[PDB]
């Protein structure tokens, strides 16, 4: 059965004495193994009110002044905008020719009659952009200007603020006087009466805890895509209404049924909105290589089999054609791959495209954020297409830093063609600027949660029929424009009809800890409250793993309450392991670590074609044989070339293969988790940062323990490898070393320690674990395990699949030193500003896990 060989380990008799002593002054059991609903308030606009901050302004303004004076006062503002800006009046003859505008008077009357209302229309026929605006330009010209206040929950990051600066652009003045926007990182807000306020679901759902006082509408923008955030917050605006009849929300959508949503909200009225118009052709696979006489280039393909034998080590739709096409569309057709992408297929597109000589930019819907830096640095190598005269290739995202979304969405001379890489975040959403051309790959990213209970994998899965439906309608937008869909007609045919709705396939843990700080409920109630409930089970799961493991006030009954790890914006386990790094002092590296985990961006950007790093990119990691070990120096001298000069800043990005965006993305989600403890109670005198020597071969306190939290916080993600690249994961199953990884290589390599921790499992081609780091067995038995049990000829038993060989007194002693890890956690909690001044035995207990947590600490008279 090819039983796993245990891994010699041995502690010195001084660490096993400080052990006891440690376990005598905490006196923990030892073994001889391991022992309602509140309806968040609203209430009409109030003067001495900030709505937006929640809190009574009195401040030297707003104060003696009543809310006629400030209705009066916006209405001749706006009387003299009209009237002396010409600029305006531009915008609203641009304004008065979309469809929008043809029904805006009756979506009004809507609006002023039913408390809530659906607004079924095409996109970027002007919903997001109008809707808000004509609410809060008929209550300010009804003399009511101050008793509006305009919510409107974008999906993504990227959309609100886009959307909300494209709104301050069309009323002719800037971001912050009635028109703001508050996603992650960035809060800009608005004069406290009559403005429109662009957040994201999850914000507004932050925001929900100080209540709604002061609020008149809420819009909830893209409801068809039927995310977990947007079904919550469909829920919450449900009973807010139910209790509330004065509060106006209207949900807008797309491309659905809506009669679901309809029945939901107890039949409220679904306006259809005229769609603009626009045609669109649509060509296939098929259709490609007939009109670009592809050649399927063989080397490639001989390329790709040397490069594929690896899983082959241990039904095709692109087989199959109608006989209307030529024999060699068809061979050619066969000779292609369907899972992966062919990039001398585009450039043959991009070579019909520049053949057919229309104007207008170009877009493509790129499977993956890994496939579209590929495609970027492999379209700026290439000669015609890549080059800055006459085009310019940009990508799209969300996490992208904010300092490439302004020259993205701002407008280029000369038709460039814009070729814009975005992933599925561009075709119900912003619609950027005109588009004619649309490629879509029909593949896109999910978080595929495998049911169950835990190992968050990421798959590059197929579309829907109405994701590919919304792409093809993204077309048409400036000049009739054609669609590109890169598969088989038969591969369309067997799409699947609707993607499912994200709650199917989410874990829900998060969910219930924003259900119960608000003071929600019970979970089962809330959640069968819902438009589609989860499944029960997946209920039971995240309610249990919440009951487990606390870095909270939660306890065990139908109210255990809840605060941290639901505030802070990172996953619960994450901010457990980072409130403990905070006890140990090395909070930094550990907020560094968990951003790093927390964001799908890669530290090291690789050439066109490779299998790993070739000298220099590894030498980062050196002996530690670790992505976050090289990723940590990589951001430390990386923040070193940024505060000094920026061009040797670029310059080292680029001569080390590192990536600005995924720098810039890291130290921002580790300066607002470390700002998110230090208002926690946390002192900022054990957040000082500690400089990583990675040239010290042996022992570094810092960094050890550094490794070990991590083990704790990526539970239970815990590998062991065997031979080449082959590891094995829970329930002994097999698995690849993602090529990207520093841990990869093609010689026959050996590691000091086979247990290695990884961040995600992506599932492109076989099962693959990325963000690699390899930990001593003591990290393992300590921090990523969970189950600890006494097997046969003294062998140790860790998470049932698990060898050791070591003493069953002082395995026993470390799983009961467990709990008092929890119990240190949960002091620490009660009393945060007192995290470095304990009680004497719990200094003691950190003392001895710092020392026991060393990398060498498990080698006592070992070689190795
Ligand atoms: N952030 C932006 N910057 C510049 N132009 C934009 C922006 N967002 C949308 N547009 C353009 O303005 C037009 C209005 O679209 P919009 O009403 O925002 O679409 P929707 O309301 O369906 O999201 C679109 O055709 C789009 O090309
Ligand atoms: F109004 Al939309 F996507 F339909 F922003
Ligand atoms: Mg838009």
């Amino acid at each position: 059965d090819e039983q796993l060989k245990p891994y010699p380990v041995k502690l010195s008799p001084n660490l096993i004495n400080k052990i006891d002593e440690v376990i005598k002054g905490l006196d923990l059991p030892v073994v001889n193994l391991i022992v309602e609903s509140s309806v968040i308030p609203w209430a009409p606009p109030q003067a001495n009110w900030n709505t937006w901050h929640a809190c009574n302004i009195d401040e030297g303004e707003l104060a003696t002044t009543s809310i006629d004076d400030l209705s009066m006062d916006y209405e001749r503002s706006l009387r003299d905008r009209r009237q002396n800006d010409n600029e305006y009046r531009q915008f609203l003859e641009f304004r008065e020719k979309l469809p929008i505008a043809a029904m805006r008077s009756e979506i009004l009357t809507a609006i002023n009659d039913n408390p809530v209302v659906i607004i079924r229309g095409n996109t970027g026929c002007g919903k997001t952009t109008q809707i808000a605006q004509y609410i809060l330009d008929d209550y300010i010209c009804s003399g009511q200007g101050g008793y509006a206040n305009i919510y409107v929950t974008q999906p993504r990051r990227i959309s609100a603020i886009s959307v909300a600066e494209r709104v301050a652009r069309e009323r002719c003045e800037q971001l912050g006087d009635t028109v703001g926007y508050s996603v992650r990182f960035e809060s800009v807000f608005p004069r406290p009466y009559g403005a429109i306020l662009f957040c994201t679901v999850g914000v507004l759902l932050r925001k929900l805890e100080a209540g709604l006082r002061g609020v008149s509408h809420i819009i909830v923008d893209e409801i068809h895509e039927r995310d977990v955030n947007s079904d919550f917050l469909l829920v919450i605006l449900r009973d807010m209404v139910d209790t509330y009849p004065d509060l106006h929300v209207i949900l807008m959508s797309a491309t659905i049924d809506t009669t679901k949503f309809s029945k939901y909200f107890g039949i409220c009225p679904v306006l259809e909105v005229p769609g603009r118009a626009f045609p669109v052709q649509q060509f296939f696979l098929e259709d490609i290589i007939q009109m670009t006489d592809f050649v399927p280039s063989a080397e490639s393909r001989r390329k790709r089999k040397e490069v594929e034998d690896e899983e082959q080590l241990l039904i095709n739709y692109n087989k199959v054609c109608e006989d209307k096409y030529s024999q060699k569309t068809r061979n050619a057709m066969a000779m292609l791959s369907e899972s992966d992408v062919s990039f001398e297929l585009l450039e043959a597109l991009l070579m019909h495209i520049k053949s057919k000589n229309i104007p207008g930019a170009i877009l493509v819907f790129l499977p993956g954020w890994n496939l579209i830096f590929a495609l970027m640095k492999f379209l700026q190598n290439t000669n015609i297409f890549g080059d800055t005269s006459q085009y310019q290739i940009l990508p799209c995202h969300s996490q992208i830093p904010r300092d490439e979304q302004r020259k993205v969405f701002e407008p280029v001379p000369e038709g460039v063609t814009k070729i814009i890489l975005s992933t599925n975040i561009a075709e119900t959403s912003i619609t950027i600027d005109d588009i004619v051309f649309v490629i879509d790959i029909c593949k896109a990213r999910m978080k595929l949660f495998t049911s169950h209970n835990n190992l968050t994998s990421y798959a590059t899965v197929w579309a829907s029929k109405t994701n590919l439906e919304q792409r093809k309608g993204r077309a048409g937008r400036v000049r009739p424009g054609f669609c590109f869909t890169l598969c088989s007609r038969a591969r369309f045919q067997a799409l699947e009809d609707n993607l499912t709705p994200e709650m199917f396939r989410t874990p829900l843990h998060e969910m219930a800890l924003t259900i119960k700080l608000l003071r929600l409920g019970s979970i089962h109630h809330f959640l069968s409250k819902a438009l589609e409930p989860p499944p029960v089970d997946a209920v039971i799961e995240a309610e249990v793993l919440l009951r487990e493991m606390r870095c909270l006030d939660a306890n065990d009954e139908l109210t255990p309450l809840g605060r941290l790890l639901a505030r802070l914006p990172i996953e619960p386990r994450l901010g457990k392991m980072m409130v403990l790094g905070a006890v140990f002092g090395c909070a930094d590296l550990m907020a560094i670590m968990a951003s790093y985990s927390s964001t799908f961006s890669e530290v090291f950007s690789l050439d066109i074609g490779q299998r790993r790093l070739a000298n220099h990119q590894k030498a980062l990691s050196g002996t530690k044989c670790s992505d976050h070990v090289a990723m940590i120096v990589a951001s430390q001298m990386w923040r070193r070339e940024k505060q000094r000069g920026e061009h040797m800043e670029a310059r080292f990005c680029d001569w080390k293969g590192l990536q600005m965006s995924t720098m810039n993305v890291i130290w921002d989600a580790k300066q607002q988790l470390l700002d998110l403890l230090q208002q926690a109670g946390f002192p900022e005198e054990c957040m000082i940062s500690h400089e990583v020597d990675e040239r010290i071969d042996g022992d570094d306190p810092v960094l050890d323990v550094s490794l070990a939290l991590l083990c704790l916080g990526l539970y239970p993600n815990i590998c062991v490898h065997k031979e080449k690249r082959k590891v094995l994961t829970t329930e002994s199953k097999a698995a690849l070393l993602h090529k990207t990884s520093v841990n990869c290589s093609n010689l026959a390599v050996t590691f000091p320690y086979p247990f290695f921790v990884f961040g995600e499992k992506i599932r492109t081609r076989a099962v693959s674990c990325k963000q690699l780091s390899m930990v001593s067995p003591l990290q393992v038995i300590l921090f990523g395990s969970r189950k600890i049990d006494l097997a046969a000829n003294n062998i140790v038993r860790v998470d049932n699949w698990l060898n050791f060989d070591i003493e069953p007194e002082l395995a026993a002693k470390i799983g009961a030193l467990k709990p008092a890890l929890e119990d240190l956690i949960t002091v620490a909690c009660d009393n945060p500003s007192d995290i470095l001044r304990l009680e004497e035995p719990y200094a003691q207990l950190v003392k001895v896990v710092k020392d026991l947590c060393v990398k060498s600490a498990g080698d006592f008279g070992l070689q190795r």
